[PDB]
């Protein structure tokens, strides 16, 4: 208490000098707006304190600075940087809000910093150019709670935010502090659907519990019940304030939807539509699972970098309302009337129950009556027609197949459903899957389908390296806003960002930023551009602990201990995941959601597309065609198997394992020539037989992308030679062609005599 009062009395500003702490607690020029959750309202502060600055302060501006830290180590030269623009004499003697946002990568030097600029009132670097405080500048610091007498941060002035449950639990009377914000006053233009109150308050259907007519336009309640009645439906237990902020917006863009056309005033339509809002608000709170619960847990650092809603979990019931105004979108459930006079929602195809008496009879009569598209099933129907119907869901009425060879199943097509629904609500899109999970492509076959026929760039994938810095995030983010910028102006088209292994990077927060906060380096993003961000992220998965000890036992092994590396997330080292990713931010967790799995049959339908796209170039057989998908398919299927030499998988191993094929049959002439000379050349009589140039260049290409980068060759031999033709399935043949090709490709050199032969020069 002495230090706290020691500090609050020297950063008090005198009431004669004009100051930017007038809107802060009792004239103090130093803040600290903290919270040990995420996405709570640290930042709905240092607005909302600029909000009321500006109305009362008197003066035509107020500058605002923001200035955000993404080193681990916190550099004090880049804060300097960004202050000196802000040092010549015009900004000397006017007010200017600054704020310091640390975000959760930051680990070392944040108290260091502090204690050198709050309380030193200082920055110097090595050049000479000082920066001084003045008892003129707010300098609200925004931070995380870095939870381990006290923390080097209770000293200064604090403003902790609460999540949406301790504001309803600590503050059951609305005192509305300086300390404790509660629900935002102004925060009436999208929580005001209040709709909840009447479908529950009236529970009886026939008393007009949802009426014939509701909208939106003005408040109907207080800001102490809209908080409880969004944490009965909201499904998660304890949300956080950007858990309810999209559980909200969701609601309220589709009851928005709902509030449209087929909502009029019609003479027989079904001549009452009795309980279809009741059917609305019900259905659609139970479809905000999808949108709302997050989908990662609540390998000791991975337990919250793993998912537990995967897709292939509980089903997804996505109606939409076709924005056109004329139909829904019966996607995901295929509903089926309940014995007792009831109607229930089951699974695409399993038929089992997900939700019990959401519609009832008769207005499953009025809708079946009114020609709804109902109990559509996508998994057997024509291209046309199902490519019409999501195109008429999506909302461009257009029919140009954009594409022929990438197929849609339900599956496929509720994936781009999910995307454009996060799309129109704002729900920021980030992805977590594998390399090549079908994710890019499906996003390309978004764009082009957006594009139509134009020749507009509308998809600007961006591969983010693992030394990609926040200067490139922030030019091509700006650079996208441009061309976002062009295309809404020439062709009128929603351009697309995608940010590609987003959680690789030691600047991650930029990501976070440009996706939730809707910024870029502090310059807020253009609103109403028509630039939509995704981002994709690598999982988060260890080594099976042999391949561990494997990579350990490789020559000599790393120069020093294991234990004593750097690179950790957490405590495991980088060196030990299959995707060297950093630490997600807190905030983008919750929005976090698995794409899915790759499926045997969906992997084995690409395969085949690689290998006809082969043909046109190689002029291929029906036999060669199949010998090598099977081959291909098998040999990804026991790479995938042995968990000890190789950790994952991916569809991108075909793409050159047929490169090299491709190249072997192209060189094959010659290669069978010369190999005949120098068997010719060897004691052995003229045993050579016929060598199929198809067989001998993939009996060759999976002995180098697949065979000899293993240990256990023999297993990958035997488990491989029953696919190939009845008079080549041998292991024996398979490293008999192999030694015969690495035999013939050493011999060409001038060899020294006393160079010795082995296998292993041989291989390499
Ligand atoms: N009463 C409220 N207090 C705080 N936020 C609210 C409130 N009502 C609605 N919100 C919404 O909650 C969101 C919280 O986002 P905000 O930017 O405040 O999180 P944050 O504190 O910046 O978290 P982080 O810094 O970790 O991103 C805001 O975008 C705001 O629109
Ligand atoms: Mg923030």
């Amino acid at each position: 208490e002495a230090i706290q009062a020691y500090l609050a009395g020297h950063y008090r500003v005198p009431k004669q000098t004009l100051s930017a702490a007038a809107v802060f607690n009792d004239r103090l020029c130093v803040g600290i707006v903290a919270s040990e959750r995420a996405g709570v309202g640290k930042s709905l502060y240092v607005k909302r304190l600029h909000d009321k600055m500006k109305m009362q302060l008197n003066v035509k501006n107020v500058p605002l600075k923001t200035i955000r830290l993404i080193d681990p180590q916190v550099d004090e030269s880049r804060v300097l940087g960004a202050l000196l623009p802000f040092l010549d004499a015009q900004y000397q003697k006017v007010p200017v809000l600054f704020h310091l946002d640390v975000t959760s990568s930051v680990q070392t030097g944040i108290w260091v910093f502090l204690f050198k600029l709050l309380i030193l009132q200082y920055l110097m670097d090595i050049n000479g150019k000082m920066w001084l405080r003045n008892p003129c500048h707010l300098y609200i610091v925004e931070i995380l709670e870095r939870r381990t007498q006290f923390s080097f941060l209770d000293i200064f002035p604090k403003v902790t935010c609460r999540p949406p449950k301790e504001v309803i639990d600590m503050e059951l009377s609305a005192l509305r502090s300086d300390t404790e914000p509660g629900m935002d006053l102004w925060e009436f233009c999208s929580e005001t659907f209040q709709r909840p109150y009447q479908y529950l308050r009236r529970f009886n259907q026939n008393q007009d519990l949802d009426t014939f007519q509701y909208q939106e336009g003005s408040v109907e309640g207080t800001p102490e019940e809209c908080l409880q009645h969004f944490l009965f439906h909201c499904g998660v237990i304890n949300p956080s304030w950007s858990e309810l902020r999209n559980f909200a917006r969701f609601l309220n863009y589709q009851l928005r939807d709902c509030e449209a056309s087929l909502f009029c005033n019609p003479s027989f339509i079904g001549d009452t539509l009795r309980g279809f809002k009741k059917f609305v608000v019900t259905f659609m709170i139970f479809m905000a699972r999808d949108f709302a619960t997050p989908s990662l847990h609540t390998e000791e650092d991975l337990a919250p970098f793993s998912l537990r809603k995967r897709w292939e979990s509980e089903p997804h019931p996505y109606v939409f309302f076709n924005d056109d105004h004329t139909t829904m979108t019966f996607i995901g459930f295929h509903l089926q009337p309940n014995i007792n006079g009831s109607v229930d929602a089951i699974s695409h195809l399993t038929g089992k129950v997900i939700k019990r008496d959401v519609m009832t009879r008769d207005l499953y009569q009025g809708l079946l009556l009114q020609r709804v598209p109902f109990n559509v099933d996508f998994d057997k129907l024509p291209r046309h027609k199902k490519l019409e119907r999501l195109c008429l869901t999506l909302g461009i009425p257009q029919a140009t197949d954009p594409d022929k060879t990438y197929e849609l199943t339900t599956d496929n097509m509720l994936k781009i459903l999910a995307i454009e629904m996060r799309f129109r609500c704002g729900i920021p899109v980030i992805i977590m899957g594998e390399t090549g999970c079908g994710k890019t492509r499906l996003i390309k076959f978004l764009s082009d389908l957006r594009r139509g026929g134009t020749n507009a760039d509308t998809i600007k994938l961006v591969k983010v390296h693992g030394g990609t810095t926040a200067d490139m995030i922030y030019s091509r983010v700006r650079e996208a806003e441009n061309v976002a910028f062009a295309n809404k102006d020439q062709h009128q088209l929603d351009t697309i960002l995608f940010f590609d292994e987003a959680n690789t990077t030691e600047a991650i927060s930029c990501i976070k930023e440009v996706l939730c906060d809707h910024m870029v380096d502090g310059q807020p993003l253009a609103e109403d551009s028509g630039l939509h961000i995704i981002a994709a992220c690598n999982p988060y998965r260890k080594h099976s602990e042999e391949m561990i000890c494997r990579l350990e036992s490789a020559g000599l092994g790393y120069r020093v201990s294991m234990e004593e590396t750097a690179d950790r997330l957490g405590s495991i080292p980088l060196r030990q995941l299959v995707y060297r990713v950093h630490a997600l931010p807190p905030s983008l967790i919750p929005l976090v959601w698995d794409f899915g799995q790759l499926s045997d049959v969906a992997e084995k339908l690409y395969i085949q597309q690689i290998v006809q796209r082969l043909v046109e170039s190689i002029s291929l057989d029906e036999n060669g065609t199949r010998v090598i998908t099977e081959v291909l398919c098998a040999s990804q299927g026991f790479m995938r198997k042995t968990e000890d030499e190789c950790s994952f998988v991916s569809l991108r191993d075909v793409e050159r394992c047929v490169k090299v094929f491709r190249w072997f049959h192209e060189h094959s002439a010659m290669l069978l020539a010369q190999l005949n000379a120098f068997l010719s050349k060897s004691s052995v009589s003229k045993n050579h037989t016929e060598r199929d140039p198809v067989l001998w260049s993939l009996m060759l290409a999976i002995g180098v992308c697949y065979h000899a980068s293993l240990e256990k060759k023999d297993s990958y031999r035997k488990a491989i030679a029953r696919f190939f033709p009845k008079p080549y399935d041998d292991s024996r043949l398979l490293l008999d062609e192999i030694t015969r090709a690495q035999d013939l490709f050493l011999d060409g050199v001038p060899l020294r005599k006393t160079i010795a032969k082995n296998l292993a020069l041989k291989e390499n």
